[PDB]
């Protein structure tokens, strides 16, 4: 008989904005605009929003991010010996980390959360171990670990938590700081060859 049919096609944008101050937020637009306004999440704040991600906040868009306490950045900074200015005008590397900190697995429920738990990431081939700890969740990954200390962060369509520490994906790190804290594991004398795939430290200052 009669078999005939058409195509599809459907689309739409918008750019709310809107600065307000209560407990609990209306969409991922009031969720940006608290963390801003709050210098607790300065340099993450200031990565996101010079990173031009923010676009993808929309509205019925269930998504899981992590927003770590400035203190994180200092410390993960501190300890990886890097200048922060030098990735910040590096969109490339802004996006590289950024995406980790981003979980397009959803909004994780509390019922799921296990030890075993492991979590996907927007950057392919990066994903983190869920832990339990002190009714808290914990963040364990190949490199540098990390802690939630403020989640449930009442939002609109999306989820973001607060965590102490930042987390990095592989090869990132360099050698020598990462080898510091593979010492732990190469005292036992017992693991897989494992070689570098980049170097990092080129800044330089200029008046
Ligand atoms: C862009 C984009 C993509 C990628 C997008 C990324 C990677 C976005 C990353 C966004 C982040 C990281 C947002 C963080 C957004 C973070 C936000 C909104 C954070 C809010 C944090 C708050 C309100 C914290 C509050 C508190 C704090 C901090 C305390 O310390 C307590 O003491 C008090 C209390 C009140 C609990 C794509 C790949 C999908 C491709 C798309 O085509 C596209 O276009």
């Amino acid at each position: 008989g009669p078999h005939m049919a058409t195509p599809k096609a459907n689309a739409t944008t918008a750019k709310p904005a809107s600065t307000t101050s209560t407990p609990v937020y209306a969409t991922l637009s009031n969720a940006v605009t608290a963390g801003a306004a709050a210098p607790q999440l300065t340099t993450l704040f200031a990565a996101v929003r010079a990173a031009n991600v923010t676009g993808a906040l929309t509205a019925n868009t269930t998504w899981t991010i992590l927003a770590p306490t400035n203190d994180a950045f200092a410390k993960r900074l501190a300890k990886l010996n890097l200048t922060a200015d030098a990735v910040l005008k590096n969109k490339d590397l802004l996006v590289k980390i950024l995406s980790y900190h981003v979980i397009p697995s959803g909004a994780v429920y509390s019922k799921a959360l296990k030890d075993n738990a492991t979590v996907a990431t927007a950057l392919k081939d990066a994903s983190v171990t869920v832990r339990l700890y002190q009714g808290k969740v914990m963040f364990k990954g190949p490199v540098n670990k990390a802690q939630v200390t403020v989640a449930d962060i009442k939002a609109g369509g999306s989820v973001i938590h607060v965590i102490n520490d930042v987390l990095l994906p592989p090869g990132v790190v360099s050698d020598a700081v990462a080898k510091q804290w593979k010492a732990e594991w190469e005292a036992m004398k017992a693991e897989k060859k494992v070689a570098p795939k980049a170097t990092t430290g080129r800044r330089f200052l200029l008046f």
